[PDB]
C-alpha cells in the first residue's frame, strides 16, 4: 500500500511513544472517532472514545495531535487529536465546554458513605476497607490521608497543594487511595480535577444504620439526625454519581467487590 509509506514517519513516532511513560492524563468531555478520521497521520490508528473516557498522553505530535492511549484494557497507542483539533472539528459540523480535562494518571479512590466521617460508623467501615486495601495491593498502592477541604479545590493554597501532591503520587502509576476527611459526598469533588473513583460504601437502610449508631453510644447517638441526613443525600444520588456500590452485607464480599474492580482498572492502565 501506498498509503504505508507516506506513514511511515508517523508510523515510526506512534512506535516510539509506545515506550514512553505518561506525561499527563486527560478525562474527555465529547465523543471522538478517531479511526474513522480521515487526516489522521496513520489511518485507522486514531483513539475512538466516549465522552467522559480517560486518555493517558505520552507526546504531543503537532499542534493538531497527540499521542497516547484510551485508557482501558487492551488500549494500544494511539493518535489523539488535540483541544485545537476538536474545536475545529466541532467549528465544522456547527456551520455546516473544553474538550479535556486534566487529572492524575489514576484516578484517586474515595470512600463515601454510609454515612458522615468523623464519627464512628462509618469511620469503622471504612478503616475496615482501607486495612484490606493496605493488605491486597501491598506494593501497588499510596494510600494517603488528606485532612485539607478538597470540595474548595479549582488556605486555598493548602487545597492546592494537597491538588498536586495527589496528581505527584499518581505519576508513578501506582493505585492511589485518599483518605479524605471533608468529603461525604461525590458532588464535593465533582467541580475538581481529580476525577475519582467514588466507592459507596452502602450499610442495608436507614433502620439498619441508625441501629448501628445507637449500638455506639451517646456520643454517637447525640448526632443521629446529621448521620441520618448524610446516608439519604447519599441513596439519594444518581447512579451516575458512583463508580463502585458496596452493598454487600458481608465486609469480605464487599473487599473482594472493591478488589476485583480495581484489579481491573489496573491492567487498564498498566500498558
Amino acid at each position: 500500500s501506498a498509503r504505508r509509506e507516506v506513514e511511515s514517519q508517523a508510523q515510526q513516532q506512534l512506535e516510539r511513544a509506545k515506550h514512553k511513560p505518561v506525561a499527563f492524563a486527560v478525562r474527555t468531555n465529547v465523543s471522538y472517532c478517531g479511526v474513522l478520521d480521515e487526516e489522521c497521520p496513520v489511518q485507522g490508528s486514531g483513539v475512538n472514545f466516549e465522552a467522559k473516557d480517560f486518555l493517558h498522553i505520552k507526546e504531543k505530535y503537532s499542534n493538531d495531535w497527540w499521542i497516547g492511549r484510551l485508557v482501558k484494557e487492551g488500549g494500544d497507542i494511539a493518535f489523539i487529536p488535540s483541544p485545537q483539533r476538536l474545536e475545529s472539528i466541532r467549528l465544522k459540523q456547527e456551520q455546516k465546554v473544553p474538550p479535556y480535562d486534566v487529572v492524575p494518571s489514576m484516578r484517586p479512590v474515595v470512600l463515601v458513605g454510609p454515612s458522615l466521617k468523623g464519627y464512628e460508623v462509618t469511620d469503622m467501615m471504612q478503616k475496615a476497607l482501607f486495612d484490606f486495601l493496605k493488605h491486597r495491593f501491598d506494593g501497588r498502592i499510596s494510600i494517603t490521608r488528606v485532612t485539607a477541604d478538597l470540595s474548595l479545590a479549582k488556605s486555598i493554597a493548602e487545597v492546592q497543594s494537597e491538588i498536586e501532591r495527589i496528581f505527584e503520587l499518581a505519576k508513578s502509576l501506582q493505585l492511589v487511595v485518599l483518605d479524605a476527611d471533608t468529603i461525604n459526598h461525590p458532588a464535593q469533588l465533582a467541580k475538581t480535577s481529580l476525577a475519582p473513583i467514588i466507592v459507596f460504601v452502602k450499610v442495608s437502610s436507614p433502620k439498619v444504620l441508625q441501629r448501628l449508631i445507637r449500638s455506639r453510644g451517646k456520643s454517637q447517638m447525640k448526632h443521629l439526625t446529621v448521620q441520618m441526613m448524610a446516608y439519604d443525600k447519599l441513596v439519594q444520588c444518581p447512579p451516575e454519581s458512583f463508580d463502585v456500590i458496596l452493598d454487600e452485607n458481608q465486609l469480605d464480599d464487599a473487599c473482594e467487590h472493591l478488589a476485583e474492580y480495581l484489579e481491573v482498572y489496573w491492567r487498564a492502565t498498566h500498558h
